[PDB]
Parts: C-alpha cells; structure tokens; sequence
C-alpha cells in the first residue's frame, strides 16, 4: 500500500470544516428547481432597502408603538427650535433598530460605509415652511443653535417645494469599546421657519424617517444576535 | 509518507454507501453471460404494460375470486342507471392492487403520469348497446346521473361496434394525508342504452378491465412494500 | 494533510487479497535466472500428456499393481463377447486416478473438454483379430452385445494391421449430485473377431490404454484435493 | 478504497514539522495590507547597522551607564600608552552586548564574516593629535607597546584632519570551548602623539565607538537567549 | 475525503524499511562539503588492494607477530623440498585474516571472483636461485613432491631475475558445509633450486606475500562479522 502518516488533527470534528460527506440516498434525484422571482444571494441587497427609523422612540410611546414610526412638526414650535435628533449608528440601540439595516449588523462584527437617510412630509398639501437638517460628523460638538448647525454640513429643506429629501451620512465604521468615549455623526432636525399653513388645514403634520446603507456598506465576521432569546 | 488527516465518518458503514470490496476469490473467471430474450431494463418497462383490474372486487366475491377479474351488464337494467365506478388511485387500496402497476407503486413514495384503462367486452356476437364512460377530474363532484357525466369528460362506447375501447386518465399525483379530505378522479360506467340482444343469446355479459401506466408515468424514492408479512 | 475516510474492510487479512509487502531484504539482489528446459506455464499442459489408465483395477490386483497397467485378450474369449467396460469420469474414482488428468482434475471443481483414449497391443507380431470399440454417449444404455454397440459409435480395430488406435471421447462436463442418477458416456471393448495366431505364438496378450484431454479441455475453480491425508 | 499503510511517525506531532491545518473560520477575510515603510525581511539588514559598542565598560560605571558608551582621551597621557582595548568578540560578553548585532548573535549558535569597527571624535574643534588603531589577528599576542602595535595591522588616525575612522576586522568565525584557551583578534587605541589643544578649549575630549557586521556577515543554528529571565 | 482501506503491515517498523522521515530541523541548511581527495564508493575498490598475507602464522609466532608477515629461504634447504603452502580462502581462518579483503569477506554471506597473490623477494642483491610455484585446483590432490606439482598449474620463480612475480588464482566461490569434506585450490612454493649466494651474503632471506581481488570478484548478502567482541 501506500505509506501515510497521520498529521495532528486526524479524528477531529471541527464545526467549521467544509467537507464531503457520503450521501445517504444516492439513488435519489431531488425534485428540480423552477423559477421563483426575487431570489436573494449577498444580504447587502436587503441592506439597500429603505425601511422605517422609529426616530419618535419615547417611553411613552410603547403601549401605543405604531406613533414611533413618525415624528411631529407643529405650529406651536418657534422658529430655530429643534425637532428632533438622533445619531447615525445602525448597530447600536435606538431608532435604528426598527430598520432592516440595523437588525442585520447585530448579525455581524465589523461594517462600514454611506447610509442615506430619508425624510417624508405627510401633512395637508396647503401646508409649507422650512426645515433644516443637519449632520454633525463624529467626533463632532452637536450644534447648539440653529445658527451653528447651519455652518456645518445641512440641507434647507422646503416642504412646500419637495414632499422628501435625502440626506447622505459620509461615512462610518463602528468600534467596541465599554467598561463612554465613542460618539458617531448625528442628524439634528431644526425648524428653519415656523409651521405655516392656511384656514382649514391642520396644525400638526407629521414626518417619516426611512434610511438603508449605499453600495459601498459592507460588514464582516458573523456572529448571532442577541436580539432574540 | 503522506501526510493524512481521517474525517468524520472514518470507520463507518452506510448501507447505502457504494464502495469497492476486495475480491474474495481473484482468480475466478464467473460463467460468461449468453442471450436470453426479455432482459428488462427499468420497471416502468413492466408498468406499461396492462393488467386485469378487479373492479368486481365485492365482500361476496372472495370465496369465488375469479369473479372479481370482471363486472356484468344485463337486461334488467334500465337506461341511464350507473353500472360501476371506482377511482384512479393505483397505490391505494381496491381494484388496482390486482394490477401488476398497483403492486409496483408501493414499492415507491412519489409517482406521477397519464394512465389508461381498456374495457374489453366478452357478450354473445349478437349483443348490442351503448355504455358511457366518464372520468371525473380530482376535486369534482361524482355525477348524479348519466345526463350530468355526459356534461363531463366522457366516452359512448357501443360495444356493438367496438368490442374494445381505451380511456385516458390525462393526470396523476398522490400525496399522503391522514389522521379523509383527499381525492383522485372518478371513472362511472353508466348504460346510455339498455342490453339489446335477440332470442337465443344470453341476457347478461361481462367487461373485463385492464390498466396500465402512459410513457409520461414515473416514480422515485422506494420503500419495502407493505404487501407481504 | 489530505482529507481521507476509512471504510469497511480497513485492517482485515484475506488470504486471497494480492497486496504489495515491503522487501524484507531491499539490498539483496535475487541470483539470476537461466535456462531450463521444460519449463511449464498452465497446468493443461500436462494435461494434453497421455497417462496409463489403470482398466485391470481388480480387487485381486491390489497386491501385485503392475497388473492394472493392462488388460488381456486370449483365445479362450469366443468371438462377440465384451473386453472390457469403464465410463470417461476423470475426476471420479477408477481407472481415471492413474492418470495424470485425473489426478489434477481433483485440484479443481468444474471442467468439460474433449479426452482421447489410445490403446496399444503388446502381443506377438504373428498374431491378428478385430477388436471392436464403442463409445456410448452420456445417458444411453450400455451395449447389450456387439451387434448393439455396432449401431452406436464405434471403431473395428484390426490389431493385425494397427499396433494402435485412438478413440475420442468428443465432450464431457461433470456436475456433482448425491445423498445415484448421473452417468457419463461409456467405452466398451468388443471381441469382433477370436484371436487368431499360429503355432508357436502365445495364446494370451495385453492391451496398454493411455489417455489424455484434448486442447478444448479447462478447468476452473480450485480446491485442494483429498488424494492425500 | 485506496490501500495503505500507516508508517512510523503517524500520529506524533513534532513542533517542527510544517503543515497545513483546518482554517478556523473559513468564511473570514483578514484586513487586506497596506504599505508601511520599514518592512524588514531578514535579520542581517539590522546587524548591518552600527550601533555603539561600551568600550568603557567600567565597574564603577554601572550606577552612571551613560559614561559606557563613550571613553576619553586627555593631555596626562603621555605619547605612546596604552589608551584602551577590547576584542572583536560579538556573541560573548563584554562591550559587543550593547550594540544589536551582539544581541541576535546570541539568538543563533554559529556566525562568521567581517566586521567594520569606526570611532567618532567628539572633542573641540581646537584640537589635534593622533591616536594609532591596531588590529592584533586571532591566536596573536597582544602589541606590548606603540612600536610594535605599529609593525601589525594598524590605522593612524589624526583626529584633527578625520573626525572619524573606520576599521574593518577581516574575519570573525566562533567556536565553544570551555570546563580557557580561545582568543580571537584585539583591537589596541595608542597614543601616538599627546593631546594637543590651545588655551580657552577642554583638555578632556571622548571618543565614540560603533559597530557592524558587513555584508559577508551570516549566522545559522537558532536558539533561544539567556539574555532575559 | 479519499476512501482508504489500511491494509496488513500497518504500523509495523520494519529496520529495513527505506521511507521518508520528518526532518527535525526545517531551518537549517548543513554546512556544504568540500573536495577531500580519496572519496570511496564501494567496497571492492578496497578489496583490489594488495595487502600482506600471513604466510607464516605459527604458534611459536604468536609472541612477535611482526615474523608472520615473511616466511623464509635458506642454504640448507634442498633442491625440491616443500617452501610453503595455504590455500586460497579469503574468508576463512588462517593467512588471509591478516589482508584487507578477508577481512571484508567477513561482512558478507556469498562471494565469487579471481584473485591474485603476489610474491616478493628480499635478500641481497647477489643471491639467485628458483622458486617454484604451483596452485593445485579445488578437489584437486595436494602435489606430493616438486615433479608432480610441475605437471599442474605452475611458475617457475627465478628470483635472481624477477624481484617479484604475481599468481593467479582463476575462480573461487565459498559455501559453508559442517557439523569436512569442502576444500578450495591450494599454492605450493617449492624449491627448484637451492639458494645460491656468493661470500659476504646472507644465507638466509625473506620472501613477503601480498594479496588482492581481481575485478570479477563481487560479494552479496550483508552480515555482521564475528571478528570483534
């Protein structure tokens, strides 16, 4: 016969190994594939859906959930005062847990890339104003004022002129670090002018947040969630 | 020598594995083979062809079993009453375990295709009329009455013209359910006209049933039959 | 190292297994071969050899063996009476064991083939008579008298002309069946003819018969014999 | 399946053998590498670097280390002593330990090639003299006085045309002796004139040794050092 | 992975079996060879070598070894009586143990070649006078007196003419017989003449003899020898 010797590793089960294994029916066929639309081959693919930010997360909302999917803007509200405000960190709890996105990363260790946040008025046609949206990038003071927030990386945003507008986040990675000091980019909402809007309209409108990463998103190094039990 | 690592699965046996064994006598020349008429190839070889359906298969029969092989027609009975019906299940239970298909098909789990079932009738040269086939596709009502069969997929047989006729079972399946709610199409014998003979001929003749499997009909995964203990 | 499986009939011993085995001696090199006649490559060979077949195996013989190396004629024997009388069984028991094709036929389980039975007068030049020869197929009666196996297929032999003669057995095979109803074809020695001689001439002489299978002759499967103890 | 035979040797693992083992996480992607100046690819482009030798290696130095790594030269002495020495010796003890080439020699069992010794004068400007380097071959005796250091291998040096001077040791091999007898080459810095310098400039300069391994310069045989605990 | 079957002879250490070890040291690289004159590739090239026979081994020697090397010739030894005698056999006991190539005969089972002894004489330049020698063939009769060893294979040695003159023995073999009756070729020196010498010459002179294998000469089968303890 031929001589072999037995290297270190022989008679070893590792979950990993990616062998072949005998087949317990070999006379059998497996029913043939057909075609079904919508097959899916890299997760990025689903990555790239817009779903919804639960940016309105407040504790009072949980026995009545479906007001976390959209935020308010109203007259009461002066104008520079600011809306609404949350950060860009997909992983991380927070408003991004209810998007697809952010529930895929826990699946994973590493990731990096653009994400594109987008924002839809819902309020009366007759409605109109002007919101300012801005991005502060990490490691970043987050704007005080108005004014401040202005000078920075922001979008005037006339809701009488377009009824959506996207925001792009540059860029991003994610690094553990605990037992903070990290701080990742941060979107603020501010109300360039007042809600304005004529008689017979309502006063109170309200936004929805949709975001998805950009081609460039990538992650690496699986590892299961903790979001299930 | 070669450096080796054994994989799981070293020392096993899978009684379905298909290996190589060492000769036990290698110095054997085994008698060399010789023409004999009548190899088979696949057992749908013998599938197609047809056997004798016991469609007389009544409890009053099994004493007397040759009378199960055929059904009768007579005088005595009016025109438009049903003769015999029974259905195309050829793994199930009935007629179709006199037939060479039936045993087959339960020596497999799946199985699929066109059947065809011939009627042959035997009565004195003298004898004529007309009989009704009809098949009742999966999930239809069995017809009530001859004028409702002939409504459905149906065939006039006069057997004073034709002492042989075919029907066409267009398609099968079978899939388990139990423990009904199931059910595969319905073949009805119906007499279109009485039994017409003259004097000096027997009132009353017999049809004998035979089935086989099309060329489309095909099975997979075997299984040890339930038939003998 | 490469991934390899061990599979049933790992670490077995089969006498009939043809391994390799390492050279217990590497760096001895084997004195060389030369020539020698007579080498022998299939055992047939010597099977195509005539041997002496012991006809005169008589119960008194036993103490006196060179006896049953040949048979007699005389002058008492009256013209038509039978010789002798054995059956072409070479792997039985009887005049076939002293040969050398019985005596290898035991070293084997099956074999078929034609054989060929020579047979030699050894008395005096002045005498002269016609022995008559008869082979009687396998399954057929033994001659009754002469005049019978004349019928069947036979050889006058006129030792006055011919110091020899040879006679072909043209097929057998053996089947074994016991604890009889086989039988093989069947020579029988005739007395055409007395023996004739003048005065002076002994009134007694012998027959040598020698035997041999032809080239259609094998054998198959091997089986160490019960010759010895 | 294939036969084999397990050889002497199979199953042992040998901290030197070099194979190849199952990837713990095969779906991983290391972090691509990108260029970083620097990159070291063999241990001889480090022992070519001059790194400074403790000449001055005193007893009464150890609490004040930083005056090892230079030795001085003054107006007391007088033309023609002795003003150090030391022997080309890299693996053992003594000066060679500070420089990097002396510490890797002692991570590897054998070496041989040249070396190149240069010494920097750090004195003022003002000054002037000459001091004679001399390179006393291996298994010779040491020069005695200036005159016969003069009849060997030697270097004068005029500090006031060359700042600094380099020597080269032709060869250097390495061999364990020992429970002496041994003795390669020594290199011997006179006084060939006194120190001269004018009024207003220090009358006490120091002299800086480095050292090197040229390009001929090679080990073999790794072991680990005794220079940590 | 690859179905292997490990057949008999697995994990068996055979001394002799020529495989492939791991190396314990992957990093090192053997210092080089150089050119040393005298290289030796086999064996026999020792064994062509003339080395001197202990002609004279005599009890009364034993005690000053350095007499066995020559044996001698004198004045009063008479024209035709016996000088000397020893067989040719290499590998057994007696003169031969004292050359080179019965000593390598040792190491080895088998052997078969020529040889050829060579004899030197060393008396002073004035003496003169014939030797005879005569090698008696395996089987062969001792010769009895010096006629009859000159009808044989024989030299006549005039040593006032050749300092030395060579013998060859044509063939040898060897086997082993005992517990004779096995004898080899035997050489005979005898004197054809007496020694002849002037006045002022030693009336006593030595002859040395030296021996080698020719180059037909091979040896098989390795064996450890019994020579040392």
């Amino acid at each position: 016969g031929i001589p072999t010797e037995l290297k270190p590793g022989t008679n070893q089960f590792l979950t990993t190994d990616d062998g072949v294994s005998a087949p317990i029916l070999p006379g059998f066929h497996p029913t043939p594939p057909i075609h079904i639309p919508g097959e899916v081959h890299n997760l990025l693919e689903i990555c790239r859906v817009e779903t919804i930010l639960e940016v309105n997360n407040l504790k009072t909302n949980e026995t009545t959930p479906m007001q976390r999917l959209c935020f308010p803007v109203s007259v009461q509200s002066k104008t520079g005062e600011l809306c609404a405000a949350f950060r860009a960190d997909p992983g991380r709890d927070g408003p991004w847990q209810s998007t697809i996105l952010g529930q895929l990363c826990r699946y994973y260790t590493q990731w990096s890339g653009s994400l594109e946040v987008t924002f839809m008025f819902a309020g009366s046609f007759m409605a109109t104003g002007k919101m300012l949206i801005a991005y502060t990038p990490p490691g970043g003071n987050v704007p005080a004022d108005r004014i401040t927030a202005m000078l920075g990386t922001h979008v005037i945003w006339d809701f009488g002129l377009q009824s959506s507008v996207t925001l792009v986040v540059p860029w991003i990675s994610n690094t553990h670090y605990r037992a903070d000091y990290y701080t990742t980019g941060i979107i603020t909402i501010w109300y360039q002018t007042n809600y304005v809007v004529p008689i017979g309209a309502p006063t109170t409108a309200y936004i929805v947040a949709l975001a998805a990463a950009q081609d460039n998103f990538t992650m690496k190094l699986c590892k299961d969630t903790e979001d299930i039990e």
